[PDB]
């Protein structure tokens, strides 16, 4: 009855508002906040943008579809809004897999990463993934490579009220397989070396730390001075080889200065036959140790939480329209044992996590004050 209509109406015009917010609120806070203007902030402005035309230019149109029973702005436009549709999940998707590999960067080559990876080689690449999602949505469907042979269809492509997406056996293939599931298998492949590699640099400075913690306790359990020499000269290799060991490195390394200083000046007491007051100048070690173990704790768990809500938005956005496109692939290879309803539920929650980007976002400490102090 009408009460449904109502009600369905009013939740997906909350669908609406809700998209359009936070979309608008992260293109703003990258736009102005000064600190927001990374190269992987650069794809997340990809993203919010494909979401946020998403949203505007389908959401509205899709209720209208199925609230209407019926389209009503001509078959071309339908053509267009179908377009659209295609061309930004394709985006989305495609600009999670850029991501994934931005990602793949600064973790495995930062060398190469803040060396030829600009804020116009940003815009290049963005503009490309848009290009190349734009052709393989706008072209198979404006040029008409889509149509059904089924005749009801070709009685919708001339209807000028109907627009139901009825596609042949190529474009269902060609069009979920390409545009869904290759940027889904190489983001998915990539993101996977991504956490290993980054469970693999969290490691390695470990290993590296272990070694001086360990060195660090044999200090004080010694009776001359020939231990705290061995100890001290390969703990100061550790030091130099965790100095040689990014974006907020600037304070890591500064502190390494600080740090094999007081080897040298704990190394220089051992080199001269004395090592009781060299125990008590290895004790500030602990000082060192404490102070910048904490500053490590806190960026990597930064860095963890980062790569785990990036982790989370692909993950999402895999959990919504994974559905949909499984159901496009088993409801074409057989004669339609999926109703209309089904498809339209599962597309509408892929159409729906479009508003739940931002709000993971926020769960990064910095996009949440940023989008507290916007608001
Ligand atoms: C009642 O009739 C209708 C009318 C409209 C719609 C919405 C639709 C336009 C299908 N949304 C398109 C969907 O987002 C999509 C995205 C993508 O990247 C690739 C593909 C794709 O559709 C299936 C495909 O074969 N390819 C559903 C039913």
């Amino acid at each position: 009855d009408e009460v449904w209509v109502v009600g369905m109406g009013i939740v997906m015009s909350l669908i609406v508002l809700a998209i359009v917010f936070g979309n608008v609120l992260v293109i703003t806070a990258i736009a102005k906040f000064e600190r927001l203007q990374t190269v992987t902030n650069y794809f997340i402005t990809s993203l919010a943008c494909a979401d946020l035309v998403m949203g505007l230019a389908v959401v509205p149109f899709g209720a209208a579809h199925i609230l209407m029973k019926m389209w009503t702005f001509g078959n071309f436009w339908c053509e267009f809004w179908t377009s659209i549709d295609v061309l930004c999940v394709t985006a989305s998707i495609e600009t999670l897999c850029v991501i994934a590999v931005d990602r793949y960067f600064a973790i495995t080559s930062p060398f190469k990463y803040q060396s030829l990876l600009t804020k116009n080689k940003a815009r290049v690449i963005i503009l490309m993934v848009w290009i190349v999602s734009g052709l393989t949505s706008f072209l198979p469907i404006q040029m008409h490579w889509y149509r059904a042979t089924h005749q009801e269809a070709i009685n919708c492509y001339a209807e000028e009220t109907c627009c139901d997406f009825f596609t042949n056996q190529a474009y269902a293939i060609a069009s979920s397989i390409v545009s869904f599931y290759v940027p889904l298998v190489i983001m998915v492949f990539v993101y996977s070396r991504v956490f290993q590699e980054a469970k693999r640099q969290l490691a390695d400075l470990e290993d590296n730390w272990e070694t001086l913690n360990d060195n660090l306790k044999v200090i004080e359990k010694a009776d001359n001075a020939a231990q705290v020499k061995d100890a001290l000269t390969k703990m100061r290799a550790a030091a130099l080889d965790a100095q040689k060991a990014s974006p907020e490195m600037k304070d890591f390394r500064h502190g390494f200065d600080i740090l094999v200083g007081q080897i040298d000046d704990a190394l220089k007491l051992a080199n001269e036959g004395k090592v009781k007051e060299a125990q008590a100048a290895a004790e500030q070690l602990k000082t060192t140790r404490n102070a910048y173990i904490q500053k490590y704790l806190k960026f990597c768990l930064k860095e963890h939480k980062a790569l785990k809500t990036l982790g989370i938005i692909m993950g999402t956005f895999t959990l919504c329209w994974l559905p949909f496109f499984i159901v496009n692939i088993v409801h074409v290879i057989q004669d339609n044992l999926i109703r209309k309803e089904v498809y339209i539920l599962l597309n509408w929650i892929g159409y729906v996590n479009s508003g739940f980007n931002p709000l993971i976002y926020s769960r990064s400490p910095d996009f949440r004050i940023a989008f507290q102090e916007l608001l």
